[PDB]
């Protein structure tokens, strides 16, 4: 039997060269290339020391102040400064909102809340996935195949964006919802790139009797600071990772309505019901690091500095747009709100695919996307990482020009090689102007900063 | 083309005679720097210059391009409302020389 | 001369330069001479020349004028000079800027 420094202190580097090895070439990896998922960031180093802690070890069934262990003196006080931050960084009242923050991630929070105030096959609706929604809200095939848990055990109906504006069609949702009847309609995306008009969806909702609930994962750092629309004026439930714009670790958290309801006598329900669906209904012990380590990043958004953050993640994503589109591209609604774009690649003949395979192979990560609802004919585009690393509006514009050198030998390799994926696979090989353009980018990433870890102690500086 | 332009460029045309202390004293120099113990010494200011710069980071201060290469850390001072004048004058009193 | 010609090899050898390939004068008084005799070398009275403006890291000797047009540096009285800057978001030499 080993003693315990052997296995138990030893570091990784030591313990496990292998495993070190790569995270190393992973981080190097995040500080050569151009990291455009919209869904990706980079978050802090104390977030890290946070999340790579003892507190991993604590076994906390139930919730503060009423557990089914013992031994939760100090993990009580880090949910509850963790869930007493959530309600401030997102200027929620106490006593009108709260907070479980033990989702394990976004999907389990939004199934969690489903489980809370639905039955079994009751109806929802959320945005279509070629519209710009999430798997979460519901998705199944042409052939009827139900492929998101929300369509195996709710019965789901989705809605779309206007096919010319690409902006949501509320007349159409709300004529859609008069029919179905939905329990619940959700709001918020995952590539929409325009605000929301919650009022609008609360007159809907109102209209046909339904709960709403807006999954805001993809711009809960942007409602943080105040930066867009806030779905907690109108909606009853808001769901969200905490990990994407708002720069934290891996979690997710539900926000619910309590006390008494607007104009009967009648008082909000939500909080029993969310925080059992979580406990005992569907996760076991809670994730005490993930806690400790959003409780951090909760912190850390409601700084000043976060709230510049939110608007230069907004500012950059309408540099880059406008620099896309003085070129003579298309982005889906000509513009954008947010963090992201939607490129609407059809006008050149090219497949989503095909963009982001010759970029992935520039370093240069983005990820094909349907666009207006309609082979993906588009691309997604998001800002929060890099805006992250420190880029401004011109080093969006520069990222534009490496996304239009890119497109540029896309075409350039279609009008060669032939539009099939068999033949476009062939001018990938052995391409000076593919090489040249990786080149262009691993320098160009190398002068940004980098959260999270000790730059100049990294395995690999080439 | 270079070596009479340079040459003449020093002297005539600029100087008078060469200090030949300076240039006894820079062959010795020159030796020394031609040493294992000053390639050592050379590693030794790079490894002290990130060293400083990681400590000073790690208590939240800014530095330009987030740290160094070579011999010397560049601190923006900016950030803590502070301006060089006010950081190289109290540290100055206590005997820390800085710029 | 034995000392100036050994100041001279040595200066080669530490910088590990083939004689043949390079040459090296060791008379400037200091830096700033150094740098002066270098462009009176190669450069005539007024041509142009550009090094790392001050604000960016650069030095007095490369070139520097005021923005209300002053010529501080000798380098900016007797040719002339343009700074390059450093990139805004980055602290390192803006390349393409330069270019
Ligand atoms: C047999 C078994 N299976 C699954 C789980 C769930 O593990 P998570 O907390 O990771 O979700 C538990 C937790 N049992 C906790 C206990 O016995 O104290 C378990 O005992
Ligand atoms: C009148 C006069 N002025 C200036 C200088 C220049 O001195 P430096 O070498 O220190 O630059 C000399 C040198 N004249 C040397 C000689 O007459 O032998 C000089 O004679």
């Amino acid at each position: 039997m080993d003693p315990v420094s052997v296995w138990g202190n030893t570091p990784l580097a030591t313990v496990d060269p292998e495993i070190h090895d790569l995270i190393e070439k992973e981080k190097h990896r995040q500080c050569r290339g151009i990291e455009l998922i919209a869904s990706e960031n980079f978050t802090s180093f104390a977030v890290i020391e946070a999340l790579g802690s003892a507190l991993t070890n604590k076994y906390s069934e139930g919730m503060p102040g009423n557990r089914y262990y013992g031994g939760n003196e100090f993990i009580d006080q880090i949910e509850n400064l963790c869930r007493s931050r959530a309600l401030q960084a997102f200027h929620l009242d106490a006593q009108s909102w709260g907070v479980n923050v033990q989702p394990y991630s976004g999907s389990p929070a939004n199934f969690a809340a489903y489980t809370a105030v639905l039955n079994p096959h009751d109806r929802i609706m959320g945005l279509d996935l070629p519209s710009g929604g999430h798997l979460t809200h519901g998705y199944y095939t042409s052939g009827g195949k139900k492929i998101s848990a929300t369509s195996i055990y709710f019965e789901s109906l989705p809605y779309k964006v206007n096919s010319t504006t690409g902006y949501i069609d509320y007349d159409r949702l709300e004529e859609k919802a008069l029919d179905f009847r939905p329990k619940l309609i959700i709001c918020g995306g995952s590539a929409y790139p325009r605000d929301w008009d919650y009022k609008r969806f609360r007159e809907i909702a109102d209209k046909c009797g339904a709960l709403l609930l807006c999954d805001m994962a993809h711009t809960s750092g942007l409602v943080a600071a105040q930066e867009v629309n806030s779905p907690f004026e109108y909606c009853d439930i808001v769901t969200t990772t905490t990990h994407k714009s708002l720069r934290g670790p891996r979690a997710g958290m539900i926000f619910y309505r309590k006390g008494p309801k607007p104009p009967e006598n009648a008082v909000y329900d939500f909080e029993d019901k969310i925080n059992f669906a979580v406990f005992p209904s569907l996760q076991g012990g809670p994730h005490n690091h993930q806690i400790g380590a959003l409780a951090v990043a909760l912190k850390q958004a409601a700084s000043p500095g976060f709230k510049a953050y939110a608007k230069q993640v907004k500012a950059n994503a309408v540099a880059l747009g406008n620099y896309l589109m003085g070129k003579g591209y298309s982005l889906v609604t000509g513009g954008t709100e947010n963090h992201l774009v939607l490129w609407d690649l059809r006008p050149l003949g090219l497949t989503g695919n095909k963009v982001e395979k010759l970029c992935d192979l520039c370093n240069i990560t983005v990820n094909k996307n349907a666009v207006f609802g309609d082979a993906p004919g588009g691309v997604r585009i998001g800002a929060p990482a890099m805006t992250s690393r420190g880029l401004v509006e011109k080093d969006f514009e520069q990222i534009g020009e490496f996304l239009h050198r890119a497109v540029t030998l896309t075409l350039e390799i279609q009008k060669e090689h032939g539009k099939l994926l068999k033949d476009f696979n062939k001018g990938l090989v052995n391409n000076k102007a593919i090489e040249d353009l990786k080149a262009d980018v691993e320098k160009f990433s190398a002068t940004f900063d980098m959260p999270g870890f000790l730059v100049s102690e990294m395995k690999y500086k080439d």
